[PDB]
């Protein structure tokens, strides 16, 4: 292939880094203005641009121009200035753009399956021209983080989330398919606007939706395989943790706000142990929520214990849970799932009515937020932990910062800055009055998904067992130095994510290997060697023909 | 384009005559044996291998099979060896050709038009590749010369004269289409063989026919142009003479058995004028057969005398017509057609009831056989002549050598070396007893095809006038040298058909232009350059990228 | 995909067969004449127009050019009359028509590589149109069985081999690729001839040409993988049996002319052992010739007696060699390689400069010939093996039939009828006096190759272990049924060659699984479907 398809090609397409020998033998010679440029000078030209921009998504929309018409560049400037840009791409930029910017471009990207397609999902999905696909990320834009019900604009976190599975663990991006399910909308601003690109009709929540996913997952499996990984993105919290139960063992599936969100936690509790080196005797967990979010971090929690030497009973005790109805006890009027048992325990002394009271009795050394309310770690259960605890861990984990449990600042001031404290909201630096200034832990799922990606495919893996989680969270903190965790760092720099998403990947591959659920032969005798090697590059490939004199 | 594409297209692909540079640069290294050849060395080798061929249908395989790979070496080794190939080509080998080789290549090539797509014949038109044809040439495959009815495997005659197009006159191939009509066939060994690849019917002789070749005739206009130029060949002559006379004046059409046969005929007599000085008062025409062949060689006499300041009514009274019902004289019991009136003269003092009777009472000067009988210039009509005639004019030009009016020998030795004789029949040179050795004049329609549809497809021409192929035929006796006009040529050298073929063709675009039947202006100042500079030609074009340094 | 493209290519093009159907949604209507046909049709048609050809030439022509127009019409014509026209495709014709169909058509197939392209092979390997590349087969041109040095029109072997790979095992065409590596010709009359396709230079035998070798290695398995199956064939018995020992542990690689030879020959060997069932003690093999052939079948021998009870020295004493410099004994004047050694063994009171006074002396049960010296299995030779044993065992295999160590008529004859004779010539069936009538076993590789390829490929095998030629010589002589036996055949019927090549491939699936050397998971529970639903059949798909 030559001549202006290889410029309307963004996987091919180099632009100015066009050779002036590769311009004349590919026929591009007139069609790219008379300058040879390299992919360093081209970066630095987008970078400069980019910087005059001050607007997130103005960034968005300069950058995602760039995907569409040079992968490698876009990819390069990506990975140049992954901790900026990383929000750019993704979250939190993604869910504003989406919202604002799909009515104004109307640009199709990914593969659309409504409703009105059911019965012949496979022939939709035959249209898709990549055959290799290996990671499919599918969205139905029901919850959309902090915007809501966007219906088919959902389609831009595939896209996103498609971009950091690339950036971060060099995922090849033409195995990589964004999928967005349209089975209506309930957002009337849609509904009643006549550009509007998706399906006239409220969500159908009827048999026909359970139908469609369960004939896109066959789809989808049919074509590309068994082993083709599947991620439910900004789906309803009931259909997400729902369809990982259905699909767990029949699929290559994983989610990441139950089992990233345990793996990021995990991750921070294991770096809060290497600080505070208290024994796992004096542990005592007390979570606010008891839903999936919570079992998902408990189960890991528990493993990392039995794994330690602790028996599965006795770290099941070590772990109590207060949902809407109060503590999770043996004999309560409130109704306790076969699920939420193993933390169901002999009521002690007191029953507590509030968090405040739970706290009081038990005296945990650990308190994790997973209730989506809001400020329930009130001031005076921040105050309780100080008094309790010499460093009291406080987890608020609650992602829409409005339903986080506690702030930063109301976190460290209460507890004098002894608290060590992770949230997945994005909290600034909080100064105390003494002076000293505390950066709260950040737990992002981007820790952990392109990771976990990578190695899965990479192995063939057809199974993603809870000890891949808990495999990637001791390889995200086993990667802390000792100088970031004497600076009480939680979390390894974001900057890093890159070395950190492979090392995560080589220990998983490792794991995967080592318990059968990898089906890629011959085994590697160096799984860091075998990883880094099929790692997908921004570097420019040469596509001039070799020219030679015969001898 | 670069790659297999190159090579497996005949007009790309160069074989063994692809650059080291060509083959490095378009993506053929390797798919090639390791040898760069020339055109010269490859023409050589394809010579060499057809001299060890002994037989026409086997060096026709060979060659068509050249055509198949590599259009312009196929063209190029034509061209080299053009008096010995256009006879395996074109006629007579491919009649032979086409009945025996169908069955065993199965190879399909050029457009097929069934009755079975009456109706929707655009649609067929509209599914062949190439959006420029100039020249169409059509069979419906009953009267194949020497055989008969060949049904569907008619196709290989259009094919064989399309390369003489090309070979002769420099006519692009890609602008020619050759087409075959199947309303059926009337041969059982064809209808009864299962591996027969036509119309499993008897030829259909309805209005459906007639209606065919109209809805074909508009079809080909309306994709390609009014200006589309257009042969039937190997049609019925009952077809093929009626469908000249319907689309003469609203199609750009011309027939070989009538005004290629008018043409090469008046080209004879003008040669014969050259060596016998005799005064236009001195001639009398007398024709065996007075049907389309007569009248179409008779109308071109009177217009050349008109020309030569005769009347119109004179020049007529100088031809004389006998067909199977006697002399065509005012007052017969047997019907004179409103076409053979002009030819249809008051009784002389006898009625001649034979043809020699009637040489004897008009005593011609030449007599003209187009009479489909047998040898009815028997030895006593060609004896009359002899005696009658110093050198007696004799043409026997039934082509179908057993329906030849005289043999070569028969009328050079009843002559005694005077006659001069002319066949479309391939007679051998013939001894005399005295030593003399005479080698007979040959008319072949080749003198006139390529010529005439150059000039008429060069000038976008709508029309072929009766005068085109007048000044066809005055334009190839120009070109026979005195000392050839001396040694008793009446025809140039079949060798030199080219340089004839493009004379004529520059001399038929003169006469186009000075009578406002050219469409395409500017109108050029020199229309030998103009011809000349558009004639497709045999070498390879180089196919290599332009790589250069910028200074 | 669309129109004339469609029809010019030969694994779409369906011909007359295309459907109105397809006709009418493929733009094909008008470029076909009106005749719409079924595959069985057309195959008659020229099944029909191929017994009117003459030559074996002029077949080869005619079905060859039916391979470059309709692919999936060219395979079952071929696998339709297997037996007569795997002789026409192949070994011995596409050797002889090697040098005529390229003067003539110059018609170009497969990949060619250069010493002049050293360095660049990678790029000529990358301008191969096909992305999953299975099956290699490269030739240098040097050893045509028959013709011997025929330079880069050697190309016709890898063509014709890979045809059979198809025909035999169902291997899709387009995971197919034939190679020729040129390296010159020392053919003098190539040498000579202006309208040569190949180097004007004699054969590089410089450190360049293994570089190449190297190189194309390297090349091949960095673009289609390590699994990627590469055949060395018709090369030079000096570098072929050297690279085979090279490359076998590193690549996906086996030699016909040795591992396919030493595997049809314990198949006859295993079939003999049925009829007669003399005791595995009793048996003493003694081989004219000490090359890698005799080394194959020997090694491949012993291997058999090992799994059944003996030892391997025992099994090694068993089998004696016997080379131009007489027989292989401890300290004899001639050399003795490290391979050679094993059946190198202490020199009998009587040392035999014959190979009738070897036979005498030893008193074999078979005797194996694989010298390429002509008639050394004399009638004195053949009349011995008949006094000394009641059922011998003479295996003359010793290809082009005027080198063979005997006739099956001589063989017969001076044995009365008692004698189990297999070649891989093609000898006539044999009539006595005493009015019995024997049909000679016919060796040929085409029992192996096929299926062993399917096997390897299908399991994803990157190393081919001796015991895989083992297996397919017992897989074999298993097709073998009681009748056949009793009616004193050594090898299975070559009109069955499909059904024995897909057999064959199941059991060496089986091996490869349960001793860890496929590389394909999940592994199948039916190993005869697996292989059974992965076979390219000649039936046209819809376009
Ligand atoms: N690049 C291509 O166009 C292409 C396509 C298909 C096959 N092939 C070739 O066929 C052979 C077969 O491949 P293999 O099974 O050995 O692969 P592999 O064993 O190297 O990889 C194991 C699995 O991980 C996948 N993988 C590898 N790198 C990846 C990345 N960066 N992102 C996402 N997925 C990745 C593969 O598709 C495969 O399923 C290879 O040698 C390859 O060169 C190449
Ligand atoms: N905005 C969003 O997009 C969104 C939506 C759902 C969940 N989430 C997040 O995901 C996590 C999982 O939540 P979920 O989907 O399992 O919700 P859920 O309602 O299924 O479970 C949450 C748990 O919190 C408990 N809870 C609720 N209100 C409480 C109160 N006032 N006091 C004590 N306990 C209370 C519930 O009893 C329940 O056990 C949450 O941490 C939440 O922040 C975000
Ligand atoms: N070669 C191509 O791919 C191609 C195709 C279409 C148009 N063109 C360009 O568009 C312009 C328009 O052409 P034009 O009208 O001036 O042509 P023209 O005036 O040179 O020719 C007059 C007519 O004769 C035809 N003709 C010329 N040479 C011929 C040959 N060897 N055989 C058969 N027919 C022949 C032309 O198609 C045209 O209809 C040209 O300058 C040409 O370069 C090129
Ligand atoms: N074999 C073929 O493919 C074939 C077929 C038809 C014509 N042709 C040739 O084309 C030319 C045109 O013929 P046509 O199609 O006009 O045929 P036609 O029958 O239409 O006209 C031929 C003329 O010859 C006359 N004629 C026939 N027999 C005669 C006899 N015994 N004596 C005197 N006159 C006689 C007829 O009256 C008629 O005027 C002929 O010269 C013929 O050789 C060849
Ligand atoms: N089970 C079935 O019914 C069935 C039948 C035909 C094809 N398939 C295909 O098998 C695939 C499974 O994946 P896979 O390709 O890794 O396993 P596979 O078993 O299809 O492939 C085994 C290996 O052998 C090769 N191979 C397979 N058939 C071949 C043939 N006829 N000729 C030459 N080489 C051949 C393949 O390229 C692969 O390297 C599916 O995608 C499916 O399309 C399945
Ligand atoms: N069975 C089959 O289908 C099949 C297939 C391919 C090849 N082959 C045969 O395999 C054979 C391989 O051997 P090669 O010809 O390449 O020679 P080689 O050099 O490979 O070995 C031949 C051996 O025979 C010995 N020898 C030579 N002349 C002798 C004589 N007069 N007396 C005793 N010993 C003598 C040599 O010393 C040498 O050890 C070929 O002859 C070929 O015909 C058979």
């Amino acid at each position: 292939e030559k001549g202006k398809p290889l410029m309307l090609n963004p996987r091919t397409n180099k632009g100015m880094a066009f050779t002036l020998q590769e311009r004349q033998m590919l026929g591009l010679q007139g069609l790219l203005p008379p300058k040879i440029e390299t992919q360093d000078i081209q970066a630095l030209a987008f970078h400069r641009n980019l910087k005059k921009m001050t607007s997130p998504l103005e960034k968005y929309i300069y950058i995602m121009g760039i995907q569409e018409r040079n992968e490698k560049l876009f990819y390069r400037i990506l990975q140049d200035d992954i901790e900026s840009l990383m929000p750019i791409v993704y979250t939190p930029t993604v869910g504003l753009a989406c919202s604002q910017y799909g009515h104004i471009f109307r640009r199709p990207k990914g593969l659309f399956i409504s409703i009105s397609d059911r019965g012949h999902v496979r022939s939709i999905v035959d249209n898709w021209p990549e055959n290799h696909v290996k990671a499919v990320v599918v969205t139905d834009g029901e919850r959309i983080l902090g915007l809501g019900d966007l219906g088919v604009y959902g389609m831009g976190i595939p896209v996103g989330k498609l971009c950091l599975y690339t950036a971060c663990a060099g995922i090849r991006p033409d195995r990589c398919l964004p999928v967005c399910i349209d089975v209506g909308t309930d957002n009337i601003a849609l509904l009643k606007d006549p550009f509007y690109m998706g399906l006239y009709q409220k969500r159908d929540r009827t048999q026909q939706y359970d139908d469609l996913i369960d004939e896109f997952m066959k789809a989808i499996t049919d074509r590309y395989g068994r082993n083709t990984l599947i991620q439910f993105e900004d789906f309803g919290n009931h259909n997400a943790f729902r369809f990982l139960r259905k699909y767990r063992e029949k699929y290559c599936t994983f989610n990441d706000d139950i089992q990233g969100t345990a793996a990021v936690a995990l991750a921070g509790l294991l770096a809060a142990q290497k600080v505070i080196s208290k024994p796992i005797s004096e542990h005592k967990i007390l979570f606010l929520g008891a839903g999936e979010a919570a079992l998902g971090i408990a189960n890991l929690i528990v493993m990392s214990m039995v794994e330690n030497g602790l028996s599965e009973q006795e770290a099941q005790k070590k772990i109590w849970m207060f949902d809407k109805y109060g503590l999770l006890v043996k004999g309560r009027k409130a109704k306790i799932d076969s699920y939420q048992e193993p933390f169901t325990h002999s009521a002690p002394e007191s029953i507590p009515d509030t968090f405040e009271d739970a706290v009081n009795i038990l005296k945990p050394s650990t308190i994790i937020g997973v209730a989506g309310a809001g400020r329930l770690f009130t001031p005076d259960v921040i105050r309780a932990m100080a008094s309790i605890n010499e460093r009291p861990v406080i987890f608020a984990l609650s992602n829409p910062t409005a339903q986080a449990e506690c702030t930063a600042e109301e976190a460290y001031t209460l507890t004098e800055g002894r608290c060590l404290f992770a949230s997945g909201s994005p909290f600034g630096p909080v100064k105390l009055t003494d002076g000293r200034v505390f950066t709260p832990g950040q737990g992002n799922n981007v820790y952990i998904f392109p990771g976990v990606a990578l190695a899965v495919i990479l192995c063939n893996t057809r199974h993603i067992s809870d000890s891949v989680f808990l495999e990637a969270a001791k390889a995200l903190t086993s990667q802390l130095t000792d100088e970031e965790l004497a600076q009480g760092r939680l979390y390894p720099p974001l900057a890093n994510i890159q070395e950190v998403s492979i090392n995560i990947a080589i220990k998983v591959t490792e794991y995967l290997y080592a318990n059968k659920m990898a089906f890629r032969y011959p085994e590697p005798e160096d799984k860091a060697k075998y990883v880094k090697e099929r790692t997908w590059r921004s570097e420019y490939d040469s596509l001039l023909p070799d020219v030679y004199e015969w001898p």
